[PDB]
């Protein structure tokens, strides 16, 4: 039987302390790798200062200097750039991932999952009037299939403490935007409810009627974001093309494993929290003997080339 | 074990893919072969407004120099994301129904285009047109869904003079430059599958770049497009992130079953030519037994909602 792998995706909204936490966890250097955020790709390789381009566009939209449509085309392109290292990495990793599986051979810790750039952030900008809901569902359509052992760590942090940390940890080109903070915090909260809804037997088509008046309520999941008028026939029915994208979203999220990390503590308190959380995460076998070292290389090389 | 035949008619626009497809479906029955048309309705209305018209106008402005390459690029990328959405969800909802490769087929699905048209060929062609970055092309490439077994793709031959003629006959604008680009791109794609089925290996042949049947030279595959200065490290090699996107391209293309159809004939000519060619096409099984009418509903639903 092949070596076992543990994949761990540290996600949730920005500004809770997810970079310093795992930086602290980025400290044996051989049997566990930390794939950092592809900052260099964001600022240089894919495009010039993408983050700056994102926050400026939202701002200019806010000031009424540009229109909702202009802001959408810019936002949509940028989200393509933002997402690409997360997309390639997944594509090359996938063949190495086997079935589910006692300490593991290799632990991979990623800064974020593809659904950050393919679902969560697009959905947030939609709530911010800077992306059409059709684009969001286009990104959703391209969400890679959910491999086994997809453990996503999401954050818990009270809004005020979050604003504090966010203010002290602003990436280059970023503007402190409390409406975006609430957009993203709400998207990620809805995302956690969405996984519980799907796992408890939730069927979106069954409860879709309830958006008009032992699991969450559909109005508390991400499905509620797509009762958008753009997506709807004259008689209020969802177009089938959009409904199929919801079927996909449902399929992808139902099989991810969600773990909540309380960030409301000290940097190494978060670290220990992350280690405690691992005992419940799902390991997978790899698919070939030389999968472990191949994975290790991809990881170290991603780090070196696109890490901050 | 019921079986299925999926055939995707692709290639540059203005050849007769659509007519030929319809003639072909018109020979089966209202129960054993189904047309999946181009989602023209999605394109003009549902996903956005007059996307085809926005694409061709944007290119015209870039040419005319009324807009920068960058402004054209964000419009083209956004438009392309929209263009490809209905292909992406269709693939995603079909995938679980498709089994291993495998007499007559229970169902035949004739598609008007494959996902890679919107996720690769038109992006690459817009890149050659100077209205998309190579980075974004690779972003679309990295999002190409895993290639299902039994992926039969029918590209088209047609002399360029005859092709120009057909086009000049007919939301678009007569762009002969674009036609060269898209013809060249689909030419490379055909070569690229051939190059890959012949055990070709782009990493080992990369240094050879500057400027059925036998294995093509890499300079005559899609790989040639991505020796662009934006993609090259100080050392003159590709950045790994781009190399990995190219690995994905090879993995997606190598398993495809490519056929060429000659469009230098009459409509019924093409139909009978395409009908002959199907004889040598790979069928697959299906997973559930009730997969077949499920798949049938989905195609008629798609056609009814997004065709004309
Ligand atoms: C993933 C991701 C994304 C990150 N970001 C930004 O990148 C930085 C990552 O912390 C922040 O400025 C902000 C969260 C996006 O704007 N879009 C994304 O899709
Ligand atoms: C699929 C598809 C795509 C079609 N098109 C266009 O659709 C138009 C059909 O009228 C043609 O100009 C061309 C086929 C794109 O420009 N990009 C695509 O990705």
């Amino acid at each position: 039987k092949m070596p076992t792998l543990l994949r761990v995706y540290i996600d949730g909204p920005h500004g809770m302390g997810k970079t310093t936490t795992t930086q602290l966890l980025v400290a044996s250097r051989d049997d566990i790798v930390y794939v950092p955020e592809p900052m260099t790709y964001w600022r240089v390789l894919g495009a010039s200062e993408t983050i700056a381009n994102i926050y400026t566009t939202q701002h200019r939209l806010d000031q009424g200097e540009i229109s909702a449509g202009d802001a959408a085309v810019v936002m949509t392109s940028a989200q393509i750039t933002m997402g690409m290292p997360y997309a390639v990495t997944d594509a090359v990793l996938a063949p190495h991932i086997g079935g589910e599986a006692p300490p593991p051979a290799l632990t991979l810790i990623f800064d974020r999952h593809p659904i950050a750039a393919l679902l969560c952030y697009p959905a947030a900008r939609y709530l911010m009037g800077s992306m059409t809901p059709q684009a969001v569902l286009a990104f959703v359509a391209l969400i890679p299939p959910t491999l086994p052992g997809t453990n996503i760590v999401l954050g818990a942090l009270p809004e005020d403490r979050h604003i504090d940390r966010l203010a002290k940890r602003q990436r280059p080109g970023e503007r402190l935007d409390l409406a975006m903070l609430a957009a993203i915090r709400r998207v990620y909260g809805l995302l956690a409810n969405t996984v519980r809804y799907l796992q408890c037997g939730g069927s979106w088509r069954e409860d879709w009627g309830q958006l008009s008046g032992p699991r969450p309520h559909i109005g508390d999941t991400l499905f509620t974001l797509f009762r958008a008028p753009e997506l709807l026939a004259p008689n209020g029915d969802l177009y089938n093309v959009f409904a199929w994208a919801l079927d996909v979203l449902a399929k992808r999220l139902r099989s991810m494993h969600v773990f909540i990390l309380d960030y409301d503590q000290s940097p190494a308190g978060c670290r220990d929290a992350l280690l405690q959380l691992t005992s419940g995460m799902v390991q997978t076998h790899v698919t070939t003997p030389g999968s472990i070292p191949t994975i290790c290389d991809l990881a170290r090389t991603f780090a070196r080339e696109m890490g901050e």
